[PDB]
């Protein structure tokens, strides 16, 4: 059974993704996250399993940048997912809420790790579709970030997407205006929103009209090179956006700290 092999803890949270509980694997006391998703709330299926599970199995590996699915169960009206849980841990949203705008050295480290994680997914045929601070977990001890919540994701394809159920304020202007986007360039856009969030302590755009206007105003002191990378990711024309390679070869991205140095300087 399920409740046999996992000691269920307190509710960590709930929302569009379902309900997440803290847990521990009974055998070896491994900290786990127990995610309950209602069958009525799932729109994407087929291996018949939720897309999220397909996606999670596809990206599973020893690479600690993407969250690992440890196991999954089916129930009459729901699926239960047992995922890795770092400890101690904080999501990027809470982390930014506490500390405000991040020092460029830390934002570089964090951003680099998100890029490696997203490249990993794309390399495995997976498009996340909801990259944002709330979907990034920080292993506070190792200084390692984890991408979570593949519940809005899809198989990566080269043709247009006309469905979207990620986060509107991280969605590109081509989704807003036309309900059409392509996977890579839409991901780059959300990465630009994310970097801005990291260095300014909040997202650049709130309303649809700001997204489509795409004018970036900096509310905090941010280096010329970081502003350039940001504005590049946030190019209105999808084809004007950098590739993942171009982002990582950007002058601002050079001399990244290791996760363990990042934790030493900034987390410990
Ligand atoms: O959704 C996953 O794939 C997932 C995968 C792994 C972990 C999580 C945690 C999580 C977050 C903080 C601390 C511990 C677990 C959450 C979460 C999301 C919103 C509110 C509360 C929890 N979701 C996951």
């Amino acid at each position: 059974p399920l409740e046999s092999q996992y000691q269920v803890g307190p509710l960590l949270g709930s929302g569009g993704f379902g309900s997440v509980y803290s847990g521990i694997r009974v055998s070896d006391n491994l900290p786990v996250a127990i995610k309950h998703v209602e069958k009525d709330r799932i729109s994407d299926w087929g291996e018949r399993v939720p897309m999220e599970v397909v996606l999670l199995k596809k990206v599973s590996s020893g690479f600690s940048g993407v969250i690992r699915l440890l196991d999954w169960f089916e129930r009459p009206d729901s699926f239960v997912l047992i995922l890795e849980r770092p400890e101690p841990v904080q999501d990027l949203f809470d982390f930014i809420t506490e500390r405000g705008a991040l020092q460029e050295e830390l934002a570089r480290s964090f951003f680099w790790q998100v890029l490696e994680a997203v490249r990993h997914c794309h390399n495995c045929g997976v498009l996340h579709r909801d990259i944002k601070d709330e979907n990034i977990l920080i292993d506070l001890n190792r200084g390692e970030l984890k991408l979570i919540d593949f519940g809005s994701g899809a198989l990566l394809k080269d043709t247009v997407y006309t469905d979207f159920d990620g986060t509107r304020v991280y969605s590109p202007p081509e989704w807003i205006r036309y309900h059409r986007y392509h996977g890579r360039s839409a991901a780059v856009w959300s990465l630009g929103i994310l970097l801005y969030d990291m260095v300014c302590g909040d997202i650049p755009f709130e309303h649809d009209e700001e997204i489509i206007r795409g004018q970036v105003f900096f509310r905090q002191r941010v280096s010329s090179e970081c502003q350039h990378l940001i504005r590049w990711c946030l190019a209105l024309r999808p084809s004007d956006r950098p590739t993942f390679e171009e982002i990582q070869n950007h002058p601002w991205m050079q001399d990244v700290l290791l996760p363990q140095e990042t934790a030493e300087i900034h987390l410990h």
